[PDB]
């Protein structure tokens, strides 16, 4: 039909993986073989013309910490994006489980493994625009995936990519965004520094003593995420760069990568 359209057919529904961000999720496999995970996008929450088309990017995508795309199905409603099955779950939910006893080196290989897969989304020029311990995920290697990203691009409901939105990602979220709407590669540093912050806190929510409109003014007025406990002084050093209020001061994908390297080497 296209190159990454699938038979809706070749599909079969087994398990309710729960509601996910922009839509339900359903456990299957696909060609009665593959172990697949189905994502339906709630019918009109989207504009589908440009979401199509920017799916076909978005399909191309290979990496390695990306979570692997099969296909979609774009020829009926709700339209699906078929992937792999994570056995782990979102990353959130992963930490926040205390049965899980991490050490940190277990943190900092969960941190290795997404700016890996966010310094290809920047080779790539492709911005994720709401990176976060919810949308990672984590497959039955313990291994982190990026996912959902650059989802919210074309979600029509204001109140989701509004920087004033009452369920836009202000936690995560830096000055130039909150106040002016400016997204780049550099708001996706400023995510990822959240997002370690997160894996160090073992899954606690940012700033959770502040409200939303709370935080918006007060990341714009200079506060920054204290240093969690399990955090070295190297490690939080790393976070703390991606937080520049100056966007062109803050480091590449590629140096954070090279940053926390460097930490694991000496971490041994
Ligand atoms: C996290 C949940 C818990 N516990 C959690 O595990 N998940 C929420 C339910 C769905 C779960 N899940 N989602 C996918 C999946 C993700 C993305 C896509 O599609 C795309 C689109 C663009 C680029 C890449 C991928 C398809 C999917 F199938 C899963 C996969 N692949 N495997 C396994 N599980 C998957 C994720 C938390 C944070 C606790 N949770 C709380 C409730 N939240 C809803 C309330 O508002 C949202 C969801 C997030």
């Amino acid at each position: 039909y296209g190159s990454w359209e699938i038979d809706p057919k070749d599909l079969t529904f087994l398990k309710e993986l729960g509601t996910g961000q922009f839509g339900v999720v359903k456990y299957g496999k696909w060609r009665g073989q593959y172990d697949v995970a189905i994502k339906m996008i709630k019918e009109g929450s989207m504009s589908e013309d440009e979401f199509i088309e920017e799916a076909k990017v978005m399909m191309n995508l290979s990496h390695e910490k990306l979570v692997q795309l099969y296909g979609v199905c774009t020829k009926q409603r709700p339209i699906f994006i078929i992937t792999e099955y994570m056995a782990n779950g979102c990353l959130l939910n992963y930490l926040r489980e205390m049965r899980h006893r991490f050490q940190t080196q277990q943190l900092l290989e969960m941190c290795k493994d997404v700016c890996e897969a966010m310094e290809y989304l920047e080779s790539k020029q492709f911005l994720h625009r709401d990176l976060a311990a919810r949308n990672c995920l984590v497959n039955d290697q313990g291994v982190v995936k990026v996912s959902d990203f650059g989802l919210s691009r074309y979600v029509l409901d204001d109140e989701y990519t509004s920087s004033v939105g009452s369920k836009f990602p202000v936690r995560w979220s830096p000055p130039e965004v909150l106040m002016y709407s400016k997204f780049s590669s550099k708001s996706d540093i400023w995510a990822f520094g959240v997002l370690m912050w997160e894996i160090y806190s073992l899954g606690k929510m940012p700033y959770e003593r502040f409200t939303n409109s709370e935080t918006a003014e007060h990341i714009a007025q200079g506060l920054r995420l204290y240093r969690p406990h399990l955090a070295s002084e190297k490690v939080y050093t790393i976070m703390y760069s991606c937080w520049h209020e100056k966007a062109d001061e803050r480091p590449t994908f590629k140096i954070l990568l090279s940053n926390i390297l460097d930490v694991m080497d000496e971490e041994s």
